[PDB]
Parts: C-alpha cells; structure tokens; sequence
C-alpha cells in the first residue's frame, strides 16, 4: 500500500483493520478518498470489486504486513 | 474547470457549491467521477491533496466564477 | 481489462501487444487515455509504477488472455 | 512537485532544467510519464496547456526551488 500507492502506514493499518473487522465499504471509501490520490489509485485498482472485497483477497494472499508495505 | 477539464458549468458549479458547503470528499469524488474523464483528470490534478482541499485552494485564488470557467 | 475497466477487447489487446513489444510508456498512456474513463482508471490503478511495468506484471501472473478479459 | 505529486527531486530538477532550456514537450512528457502516477497527476494538472507552458508559469511565480518542493 505504501510502495505502490503511497498510503501512510497509520492510514493503511486502520483500513486493513476495518477490512478484517467486516466494516462498511463506505468507511473504507472515505478513509481512502481522504488520503488523496494514492487512495484514489487504490480505489481505482479494485476495478468493479468492492474495495473491502479486493483488500480481503490481498491480505489473504500476502498477509496484513505485506499489504501495508505494498 | 470548463476550459481545462471539460466539465459542463451545471456540474461544476454544483461541485463548487459542495466544496464551499464543507461537504463530503466522497460526494465530490462521485460527482466528478460521474462526469467521466474530464472529472477523473481533475481528480488526478489534485495529486495528494483531497479534491476538496484542492478546489478550496483554487477558489481562494481565482474565486468561484473563474474556477467554473477553468 | 474488460470486466474491471470496460476497455473494449480491440483496444486492450493492442495495449498488451505494445507492452509485450517493449513499446513506449507514452504510447500506452495515449491509447489508454483515448479509451476514456476506463483507461484513466487503469492508469490510476498502476499507482507509482509505470503502466508498462504494471501491465507487464499482470500478464506475468494471469497471461495475456486473462488480462484482456480483466 | 514533491509535496503535491511525489516526484523525486532528481527527476523534478531534470524536468525543470528541460523546461528552462526550452526542451521538447515530448521530452518532458516521457520523463513525467515514466515517474508513474505522480507524473501522470502533474500532466493532468496542466489541463489543456502544454506541460512546458504550465511548468514555465509555475517557476515564474515560485522559482525553481519551490517548484521542486511542490
Ligand atoms: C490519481 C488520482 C486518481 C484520479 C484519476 C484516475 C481514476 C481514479 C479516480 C477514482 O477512481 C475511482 O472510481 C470509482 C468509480 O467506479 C469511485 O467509487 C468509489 O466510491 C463508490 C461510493 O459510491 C464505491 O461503491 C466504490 O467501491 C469506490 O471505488 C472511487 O471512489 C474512485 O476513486
Ligand atoms: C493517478 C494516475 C493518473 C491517471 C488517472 C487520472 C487522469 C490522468 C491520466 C493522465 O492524464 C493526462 O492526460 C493527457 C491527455 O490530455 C495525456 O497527454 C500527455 O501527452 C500528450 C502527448 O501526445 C501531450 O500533448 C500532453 O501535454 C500530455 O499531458 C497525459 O500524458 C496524461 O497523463
């Protein structure tokens, strides 16, 4: 999230926690949208999936820590 | 917004009204996204600021009318 | 590219052919830009990689056919 | 260029030098395009101006150093 998108670690951890805790998509969307363009880029990257759905998959494959780094 | 981005006056002035009303970033992002590629380009332009933050700064300097025209 | 981004197969497969041929990033950016907002969204998705770098990585993992479909 | 767009200082200085030396727009466009999305964002930010034309103005107003920082 940092390397690819430039999402600060404190914002990214929050986002992933919300994902892992089955939080509202709209929550994830406001946090990510507030980060500015790096967050907009990560929103764009999901495509037509929900961001929650997308990031869930991403943690499933690389684990929390690597998703924060990415 | 018209000259540089191709955002019809009716859309833009609504976007600016939401800015000046201290409305949600996501709302601005959804209106701009809905205009299509001229709105994605304005989103991209804001870089790592929120689009609200960005448009607020633009209105501060040129004032609402010039920002609509731009 | 179709499923997630809405990029017609005729455009996408050309974009991928340019990737695989080691063509200019700007060329990829101009084709994608020309498709309109689905192409801006794919541009945004790549984050801080070049789009060439990004699509190369996608083809490596899903292979050209799935990347067209995606 | 750094604060707003996340353009590394070595790439940004090069770009501004090219601008100040009346270099080709296509040169500026390939460098900026290669930076990835922060460069695409700065390209989007010019709007319908040429990037050279846009950055020329930007240095005129803030001077080289501040344009690198921005
Ligand atoms: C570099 C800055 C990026 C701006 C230019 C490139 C395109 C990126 C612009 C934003 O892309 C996203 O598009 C979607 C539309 O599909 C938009 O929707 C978000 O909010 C919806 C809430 O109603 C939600 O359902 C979507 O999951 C979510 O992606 C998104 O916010 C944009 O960032
Ligand atoms: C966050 C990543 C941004 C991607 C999504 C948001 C929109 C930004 C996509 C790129 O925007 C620019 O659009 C222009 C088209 O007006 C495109 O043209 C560039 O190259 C032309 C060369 O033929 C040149 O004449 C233009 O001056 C120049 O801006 C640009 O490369 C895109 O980055």
């Amino acid at each position: 999230m940092a390397k690819e998108f430039g999402i600060p670690a404190a914002v990214a951890g929050t986002v992933l926690n919300v994902v892992e805790a089955g939080g509202w998509v709209t929550t994830i969307v406001s946090i990510l949208t507030a980060v500015g363009s790096g967050g907009l880029s990560l929103l764009a990257a999901a495509g037509r999936e929900s961001i929650k759905a997308y990031l869930k998959k991403e943690i499933k494959k690389k684990g929390k820590r690597a998703v924060i780094a990415w």
